[PDB]
């Protein structure tokens, strides 16, 4: 019986070896992405039991992602490789830390995501059912996918877990605010960081407001993050650590919340697990490749 | 005073280390690519006046291609950066030779080249005019691109290349024999391999028949290639070398010939040459990277 | 349901990334080993339900050796990370092809297996049981559970496939032929090459005659490989490759003929198959990386 | 005339190129280790005469150590490779800092070391003799040398330079406690590290009044290390750096202050050059390839 | 029409791919350095025209630096590939920060530079020329060049900016103020280190009164580096950074003020820029690998 | 007791990983070459007493070859790092097998050689004296020194070994003749290519009788190679085997040869032993790399 289920769009990242243009690089790293992937495969490595949700091109790099998944243990029951293309994209990371990153997804097999993409007998007894801003931001079978998703969940009694994961390249902050202003109903948690609340609401304040869930999480960076559940005001601190690739740092943020609150855990603790995870992943290159494993909080 | 011009799609190609799976693989090899690129270079490093007609995105990739064609000293007078994403592809040799590229191309901006993309009195003075089959197996554009391209040659006393270079990927046998049937009037010079004669005109006799221009060169692989030039049938033998990364060489091939013709060397020397380029660069890897120099014909 | 069933110690390979004595190395390569683990992702790969009985350590080779054989999709109903440690070797391939092998697996976890390790209820409508005589050769209870495991597959009609796979590090030639001339009765199918022919019993003659079982196949190296059935001597031709890591390619071809007796194909496909998988995986690095998948036969 | 004579096993360090679980690496490096093979090759860098007593196995790795030791200038008067294999272990780095390493040495060539593997009459007129505490509990006999060793050199005038070096994978708190408490007596110079004493003695004070040797150093990781001599109690304040791969660092701090004390340097000059060491081997990958030369010391 | 023009001898650097002694590394990583051609780089990524004038030998290395010069930009109206051989040096960073370079460069197709190198007419309408002492203290024609050189700069109304760059490697610290001496007249910007200064005037203090040239920059590495234009006494600060290979660093600097000189841009800005590039390089390994584009501080 | 001392100038090779033109590689092989050093590597690895005389600067690159010749047990009574830089050159090889070496070893420590260089009585009871055309075509002194030496040879009682080594690049054919023709009557070996017999007297007919010396080998390439001793001529061929870096192989061959004789052996197996080596050596990239160890032979 699983635990927790997360949905959409797995991605194949490029990186070079070192800071620098693009342009200047001879070789590349190749890694397995998607914000719901890295959250899939984090929560698989701590005991969780999860699965993924999703479509892959028919291709080498589909398959690539279709064992990555596999071998870190994650439930494909609904997850395949279908006809078209798996997406893949190119991150840069610049010597004094502006990065800018280059997709080649448009049309993907990953993007057709649409209502009724996988059995929602699948989500029965499920715990959370996790979703990232960038779903319903790809397609509009994508977005309408996404709130279908969150329906069946929470008419199984499934609570809903969402992370903004604003991107401007998919869509206008309007569009977004348009989107949350009619999800928001059906989430249960939802994670946002300071820039996103900024950027769609002026001010953290009034984000914080205008998006009221039961269980809200600030993500403020380095800053550690705030866990707003009962009015209460939880603070948390992030760990001391050297950011190599900050990419993928949120969904295994998120990952280590959702899995302690899957144990049922403080929110303390489920503060204390999720920024323990967001910066093993930060001090390390790929999408997700720093996420720990159970075995490393045992013995932390 | 350019001597050959050549246009199309420009193309990054990304290729492992070694032989065996993509999806395998954890690192791969960042390459310039692109037939009328490869052929662009190939020119320029023997000294021939050769000018590259064609857009990039305006990314890290597409200035990586620029960089490339610059450095070789590709004339760039109707190149450049314009909105929209430089495409790339990547290929796949396994262990017993069978290969498979994947593309990411659709919809980039170097596949937008239309009817004048560039200034006409460009082709003033210019030897030749060096167009793939490639290019107008894009789109509608594309073909009618060509098509306008090498009838503004054409009247300005410019000789024709073409290297079918037939793509199934791009379009059909039928859509291939159609644009040839169309083009093939105000073609000169025609480069062609065994496959693809059989595989659009049945035997490479009949092809030969159909598609007879004033010089025709059937690329046999390592079986050399012959030249049918004025009836009479010059045979070339090719250079008994390991074939480490035969992509691009048909390419290499065709820019040897084009400088022998360029020089006005006799057909014996013009096929000598030609197959000493296939030959360096099928010996290297990347796209181009083994083309020869001048220096190197000069001490050879 | 699964077809084939196979059970040894799994192994984890240390090799240099080119040719040259070990001790010049500074870099190496690691890869998941083990003879029957070969032959087992092998069938995987090719779409035949086959299941992996063994033990590895509680370490992080062992736990690297559970997610290959998960992520390839084998059976490990049966196959779990105990006390103990995963065994490993290191490879090293000399300029001028002579190799020599160091091995660090006396008193492994794998090496454990006894008669019992596994519940024979697991072999009810299996095809094939494969077993290496690397297995036996490891311990007294290793013999043991050799002879127990193919009794209990006899018992349920499950035919016996055995590769003699003689090593001269685990037992004396004498101690190899007790063996055999215990086991050979309940064998169905036997790989033989013609070396273990040759250091065992003299010539390729008297070992066939001695060694007489339903369907033998003797390896050959690159000159093919005969098929011994019904009295009849089918003969096969390996295919035209350069040898690079020729290491894990019998296991490979004995993968290939399993899967085209499960698929109940001639004998002329059966050995055509088997070549194909031991070129494949002859012609690259690693022990088991060159396997073809399904897809690949298809497109052949 | 040797200044320093060491002793002990020799092993092989795999080391994965970047953090992250074993499990997941596909490349590793390989290095020369052993306690006392890093402070022995750190002396001979700082141009002091020692030689090193040993054995490895006839292997390439024994080989590999045999080159290492050899080109480092070491005296292998009583060094050779003998029967048997050498000793290797896998380290592992977790993006957090949480390591662990994987041993394979037990019954190794090295491991054989008992009374009388050398010449006594090597020890005349050496300044001091290092041996740590791994060495006595890796065997009875290792044991049994141990104490022989430091007593032929006590009755050469030759003063004992020990390093608790305590190993939970080869003996008890008790069994280490047992060692110490019979070899206390000729120890001269003892190296102790803040965990250990607490490991062993609940805390630094008790172990510091029971563990009373003429001369005491008590490393405190970053926090420097202080210096029991006369009564007095020195104290020296790390190099501020980044620790890289912390492994040997201990070994190599032992090895500045012993040169310190073998040049007869004041305690704080002892000291200095220690941490000095210390900080190098720590800021560098590999058991001890960040050991600096004499001419650094030279220059700075 | 040229903004900046530089000139002296280019030059391959080779650096290990870590930390420590050069004499331990098995490979090398391949640079283009040269004072003035990491500040002619630079420039040219900021979109700055700038020229530079120099010959590389007929060889590999000198064609290597000929394309990056070309590729990235610089006009190379007067630089050319002569007679001879380009110069090279082999790198070497120690763990503990203490450095050494080797030089293979004496009588180098580049140190030939002597008066007439180049047309004067190509400094007509330039905003300044860039030396750096270096060049003269190459050879009597390198130095009878120099002197030349910003005699015709001046002659035309181009400010002549001078790094000083001191090694003690080429000439004497009083051979280097006879030059100064000499030089200081016809300089208009000068770039200055601290111990540059101690090192040729005993203190900083002295070495400003000396050599008081209307604009003087005094880099005083991470203490950010003083600007005295009109009497007045403009302070910068360094960008927070881990110094991973600082050498061409100072080159950098330099050529982050002269572009923003070029701009006509505040002393606050000119300081702000040249601290910038200065970071970047230092935090990036090569010569001028790390020099930021245009477009990234068009986004910073 | 030594058995063979050989001299020469050391040198460090810088090797690209593979084909291809020098100026495209970011990273090079960094190896210890140097022709007598080679042969001199190769046959301490075979367990001959040997020694070797030269000089290297006082930098990194000449302790590289200090340790190298000292791990490798070579006997360095008479080799040194003295004032001045280490000699070095680029190598390159071309897809097509055509290669370019790059010197920059003029004015080096290690071509100061000249007579008296070394103890004469180190000479003392020693089988052979090895030499190659390369040290006397270095400078006036090191021809001198190379006269001298197999002068004090002779009177010793030492026959003189030499490997003609023609190089276009130190001195002219005639140069070179009027060398041989002086130093030809000490000649007891020597050693000589098809090519430069061809490229010295024409063709290899007049060569060997003009250099008619004891017993004269004529290396073929893989044709092979020829023993001239007692008016027999006795044939050798090589060892099939793909040519990888064909560089220093034929110093392997001759320390093959000089072992041979060394241990007495017929030329049946002298002929034997240096194809064997110059097999290896061929077969394996660096200068010296591929030669094999006695321990080699032993199970060969
Ligand atoms: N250097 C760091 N040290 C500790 N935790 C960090 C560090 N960098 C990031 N994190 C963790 O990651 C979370 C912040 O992630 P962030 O706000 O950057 O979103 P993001 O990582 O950019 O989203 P994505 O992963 O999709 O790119 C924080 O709340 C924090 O817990
Ligand atoms: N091993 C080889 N030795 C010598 N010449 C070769 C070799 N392989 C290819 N060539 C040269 O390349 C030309 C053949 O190229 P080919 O027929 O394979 O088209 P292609 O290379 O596949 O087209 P493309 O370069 O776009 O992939 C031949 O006519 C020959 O001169
Ligand atoms: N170069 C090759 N080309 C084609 N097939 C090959 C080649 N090398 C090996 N094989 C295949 O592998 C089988 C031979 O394997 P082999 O006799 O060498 O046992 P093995 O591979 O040494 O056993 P193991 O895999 O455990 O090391 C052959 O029968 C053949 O089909
Ligand atoms: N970051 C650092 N900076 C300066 N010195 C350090 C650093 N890390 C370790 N050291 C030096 O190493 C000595 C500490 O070593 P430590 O206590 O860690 O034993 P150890 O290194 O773990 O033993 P081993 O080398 O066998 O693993 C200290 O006393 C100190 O001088
Ligand atoms: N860590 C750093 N952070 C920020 N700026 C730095 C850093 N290191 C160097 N710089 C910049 O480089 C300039 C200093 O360079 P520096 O004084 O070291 O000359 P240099 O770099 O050694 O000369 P060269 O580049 O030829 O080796 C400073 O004024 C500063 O702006
Ligand atoms: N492919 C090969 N197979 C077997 N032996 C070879 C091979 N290549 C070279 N050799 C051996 O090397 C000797 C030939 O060496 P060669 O004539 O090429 O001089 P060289 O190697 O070029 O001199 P140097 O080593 O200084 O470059 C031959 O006589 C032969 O024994």
């Amino acid at each position: 019986m699983l635990e927790v289920v997360t949905a959409g769009e797995p991605l194949v990242a490029l990186v070079p070896q070192e800071p620098g243009h693009l342009r200047g690089k001879r070789l590349l790293e190749v890694y397995v992405g998607g914000a719901e992937v890295n959250v899939a495969v984090a929560l698989a490595r701590l005991g969780v039991k999860v699965g993924f949700v999703g479509r892959v091109g028919e291709d080498e790099l589909g398959a690539m992602v279709e064992e990555r998944l596999r071998a870190e243990g994650v439930d494909l029951t609904h997850f395949r490789r279908a006809p078209g293309f798996t997406g893949l994209y190119l991150r840069e990371y610049l010597p004094l830390g502006q990065g800018r990153v280059f997709y080649y997804r448009k049309g993907s097999a990953g993007s057709a995501l649409a209502p009724g993409a996988f059995d929602p007998d699948y989500l029965e007894g499920v715990r959370f059912l996790h979703l990232s801003g960038i779903t319903p931001a790809l397609s509009p079978e994508a977005r309408a996918f996404s709130l279908w998703a969150m329906e069946e969940a929470k008419r199984r009694g499934v609570r809903v877990s969402l992370d903004v994961n604003y991107r401007q390249t998919l869509w206008s902050p309007e569009e977004a605010r348009g989107f949350l202003e009619r999800a928001l109903p059906g989430v249960d948690l939802l994670f946002l960081s300071e820039e996103e609340a900024e950027l769609l609401f002026g001010r953290v304040e009034e984000a914080l407001r205008a998006l009221s869930a039961p269980e809200v999480v600030l993500k403020r960076g380095a800053k550690g993050a705030w866990a707003f559940v009962d009015g209460r005001r939880v603070e948390g601190s992030a760990f001391a650590v050297e950011a190599v690739d900050p990419v993928g740092a949120g969904d295994a943020f998120a990952a280590g919340y959702l899995a302690g609150a899957v144990w049922g855990l403080p929110v303390e603790e489920r503060l204390r697990l999720a920024n323990l995870l967001g910066a093993s992943v930060a001090a390390s290159r790929g999408d997700h490749e720093g996420a720990p494993y159970r075995e490393d909080l045992e013995v932390l």
